[PDB]
């Protein structure tokens, strides 16, 4: 009937846990704490930052100043006015996302007992809310505290994920990562609303792409109905069902409701199908289903969404090491795609303000020209606006459960926690035709019992895979995997950032100057989970790649970003070209990452306040639809077109050295679809030096770029060459 | 903090059981029975015939005497003083034995029903003790009678063992076997303790060899610690682990508590390998680790065992018959060991008695020089 929401602004209460959690109402005001003013939805640390009672976590070794807080409890209260509801109506307080192990007390009444993160969490208040102001109490206690009431296993302890991890339902990345800094926080991180539902309601509607027919513009698309119907009802409401695009109907289908759970098959024609980036248009159909009184004409409920006429199927390969990680092959449509895509990880340390980021973020996808994306099982589940925009923009979305590195429980408390938020989660999620996966010794019960088993029951149209320093070293250029997940290549950010999140003492890497050592504030940008003062480590990694590359690390801190980011820009062009030039035995990769969610030293190629590293147009130039590229060869180089669609294409490619400017190949090319071509074998050039691919189809002007020659190279020369080439800045 | 004992003399009442049995203190007292004195760690047949109520079932045909009893209660009951328990300590009811359905009064609250005669009961007693005397009672119930609280499957029936352990956590052998006696018996057969834990505690360390070195001397062991730590204490108090035999100190090695679950693992040099008999010496290093505090250099907690570095592994036969039983050889150490040894049945009808073996039992072991001993389930 309505939606009345409850953000805005709320009271919180804050004070350390004592020896017994604080559970009541009675024992929040008897505490003794700090009052302040919060938002909702937010996190904690956002509402004491203003208040001026924390500094800026973003900037310098702030981080660490927020650890008392971490055993903390946090009281959330405030009024409302209850919505008005009649005789059969029910009236439901929603939760998006409580953070995490809370009591919910309505005018007193205790209604639920919260202990996940990352599902939603709805309670049945219609008994116990009273006419005029009512009130409304969250008591949320330590998460952290809360893992000394288990036993871990002893395969649970020693990975990388943390103990205080292992037993509870959170995002794992938030206890600390290598890029992701520990922030525990807590707070009611998304939206809190009032819904009034009337007695004929609908309860799921499922819809699924049967079979489609891109040729012919046909699809059979099945609806898996389920709704709340009195039985003075049946016989008496009637389901109206209606397809349509750009304000166009294509279908409208009446039903008389005479059982609460029905199945209903359309067979459309002059329907597109929904394909990923390169292989053809995201097209997309609002779908709406009605229950309408047939007598009075009365509309009880109405559910509506945007579905894709799509289909997917995983090929698992069974020559070429059966059973091995990535030999596989996603099929959409019926056709093979290759997938070019980004990990997904967690867009900001405080969750709350993901929603904040995810159009900039998605858009970051669009322009990088990702036809898939992986949510890292360290994050949090993804609303759902961030499926509509891979829906709306062709992206398929590769789904993690929220699973970290390591081995879990075994046990009936574990399974029976996880296998209530896989249902949540891919009930949730199941309609969008982005989502084209869930991913999960092989005696885990985690990976191959429960989970499996929701997709058995609840997902049967998607595969579930249970998976838990010279870039041209064999250790990259001869993997097995078909289908690779690159590990990626460390960059320093661009220097606005670095000004933005040190300290002006610190923006400065070398301590006291000496050329190998790093500040403290540097370090703690490296994600040091702890404040341990120590020297070396992940921040190695940065000086190391610069060595290889080009000799010897620049003092100057621009010669230094400029160097550092060259070497995570070949490199990363490097991987991408490396497989799309080895198709059709390769089918995909995915290399970490797009986008850092904390102002971090990290290994993406755009920082969290999104600066574009050199890297992302690297990244781009090498990600279009169809890319002439230059892979090594035994005898030389081969230069290559690769096709990333379903049609063909014509056009001229020309390959010249940058210094001596001497045409190396000039010829026509035939890239037929969905597959990589072979263009010409290149000799091999004397020395170092870069080649500069340029090509053209159908009246548009590519550019891509081939740096020959063994490292290190001169950081001025190699400079010299981005310059005179005139593809990057 | 400390531990206090228990054990000593109790109160024993024995009744036999009614169609309702006797689940109350109430109903315990109000019911017609014999008050004897009783020793813990005991079973109930020796309180008696140290009452002298039942011959020596050693002798003759005694056994069968103990029949009747089979369907008795047996009622324990002592008072204890309460040790001192500050703010945030834990005072924990430690029960090395139940046999077996029994329920356990604290000054007339129930703590606990037990319900498994092999394994440990603790309970956490400090909401219900009080300042002076307290009170202890515990209420046991027919085993035999327990069975018929149970549907039997068609396989559990018609067995070498007996129906009545089919449904129930208890030794089998204690319902009659070929070598053993049918004594079903009763009481708290091992020690009833109380104990103080400080909020800073230690709830498991967990020493595994990872590999084991025996040439060079060396051995990497890990050391998987589980703390009981409260946030204020996070970061505030520290781990000390030791390794030393025959008093020289190995290693020391300390570390910040940051965290209550922690993985530590040790690369250690000249430290030797423990093998079994004739393979070579048994070389045992007292491994201890204690939570200290930073700032009062407190110790919260310490816990200490012997260990001994050596890798298991069972290589399986795959030609002469593939998964056939005893196709199978012992890895210690990565050698084959020739195993030669004996099955290990009860030390003693009444299990009371078992601790009170286990030294010369042991010892018939070490001069026959058995380097192996299954103990029978």
């Amino acid at each position: 009937v309505s939606e009345q929401s409850l953000n805005g602004r709320w009271t919180l209460k804050f004070f350390p846990q004592p020896a017994v959690p604080v559970m009541t109402i009675e024992g929040a005001e008897a505490a003794n704490g700090i009052v302040v003013d919060a938002v909702v939805p937010g996190n904690v640390e956002i509402d004491m930052e203003a208040a001026g009672l924390v500094e800026d976590p973003m900037v310098g070794n702030n981080i660490y100043k927020l650890r008392p807080y971490e055993g903390y409890q946090w009281y959330y209260s405030r009024t409302f006015a209850a919505p008005v509801v009649t005789e059969g109506q029910r009236l439901v307080l929603h939760f998006g996302g409580i953070d995490t192990f809370a009591e919910v007390y309505v005018n007193g009444i205790k209604v639920g007992s919260a202990d996940n993160m990352l599902i939603e969490h709805d309670y049945d208040i219609t008994s116990v809310v009273k006419e005029g102001e009512n009130r409304l109490d969250v008591i949320i206690r330590s998460s952290v505290m809360e893992a000394q009431n288990h036993f871990l296993g002893t395969l649970s302890i020693g990975n990388f994920s943390n103990e205080e991890s292992a037993p509870v339902r959170r995002a794992p990345s938030t206890y600390g990562w290598d890029i992701m800094p520990r922030l525990v926080s807590a707070g009611l991180w998304r939206d809190v609303t009032l819904r009034v539902e009337n007695p004929v309601t609908i309860v799921d509607a499922n819809w699924v792409t049967l079979s489609v027919n891109p040729k012919a513009r046909e699809a059979s698309e099945s609806l898996y109905l389920q709704t709340r119907l009195p039985f003075e009802m049946h016989d008496k409401v009637k389901a109206v069902i209606t397809i349509s695009r750009d304000g166009r109907q294509i279908l409208r289908k009446e039903a008389l409701m005479r059982k609460f759970a029905n199945l209903f098959t359309l067979n459309l024609s002059g329907v597109d199908a929904w394909w990923p980036r390169g292989y053809g248009e995201p097209a997309l159909y609002t779908a709406e289903v009605s229950l309408v009184d047939v007598t009075s004409g009365k509309i009880y409920d109405t559910k509506t969404s945007k579905i894709g006429f799509r289909t997917v199927k995983l090929e698992l390969d069974e020559v070429n090491l059966p059973g091995q990680p990535g030999q596989f092959q996603f099929i959409i449509n019926g056709e093979p795609v290759f997938a070019k895509g980004t990990n997904w990880v967690p867009l900001d340390a405080l969750h709350s303000r993901d929603a904040s980021h995810v159009e900039e973020a998605v858009q970051l996808m669009v322009e990088m020209n990702c036809n898939i994306v992986r949510c890292w099982g360290g994050n949090v589940y993804e609303d759902t606006h961030f499926f509509e925009l891979c829906d709306k923009y062709g992206i398929m979305v590769w789904q993690d459960f929220a699973m970290g590195c390591g081995n879990y429980s075994q046990r009936d408390n574990f399974a029976a926690a996880l296998e209530k938020e896989a249902i949540s989660v891919v009930v949730k999620l199941r309609n969008h035709p982005s989502l084209i996966l869930w991913s999960g010794p092989n005696n885990d019960r985690v990976s191959r019992q429960v989970l499996s088993r929701v997709i058995y029951e609840f997902d049967p149209t998607r595969p579930y895979l249970p998976s838990s320093g010279y870039y041209k070293d064999p250790f990259y250029t001869e993997n097995p995997s078909q289908f690779v997940s690159q590990i990626g290549y460390h960059g320093c950010p661009n220097r606005e950032t670095l000004e933005r999140m040190f300290s002006p003492d610190s923006v400065n890497p070398w301590q006291n100057g000496v050329v190998g050592m790093w500040n403290d504030e540097w370090q703690t940008k490296a994600n040091r989970i702890y404040d341990d003062k120590f020297q070396g480590g992940r921040n190695d990694l940065m000086t190391n790649q610069v060595r290889i590359i080009f000799g010897e690390v620049p003092a100057d801190l621009d010669d230094f970003i400029f160097a550092s980011q060259s070497v995570q820009a070949e490199a990363m062009k490097f991987f991408v070209e490396l497989w799309r030039g080895r198709r059709p035995y390769r089918t995909g990769i995915i290399w970490w990452n797009i986008r850092d969610g904390w102002p971090l030293l990290s290994d993406a190629i755009s920082d969290y306040w999104g600066g574009k590293k050199q890297a992302f147009y690297y990244m781009q130039n090498v990600h279009h639809d169809v890319c002439c590229l230059i892979n090594p060869a035994a005898n030389g180089y081969m230069l290559k077109v690769d096709n990333n669609t379903l049609k063909d294409f014509e056009g001229v490619v020309e390959v010249k050295d940058v210094a001596s400017g001497k045409q190396v190949f000039k010829g026509k090319f035939v890239s037929k679809a969905n597959q990589m071509s072979e263009i010409a074998t290149l000799p091999m050039q004397k020395g170092q030096g870069m080649l500069v691919i340029s090509y053209r189809i159908e009246g548009n002007e590519y550019f891509n770029h081939y740096l020959y020659g063994e490292p290190p190279y001169k950081l001025d020369q190699y400079r010299k060459w981005v310059k005179k080439c005139g593809i990057y800045e």
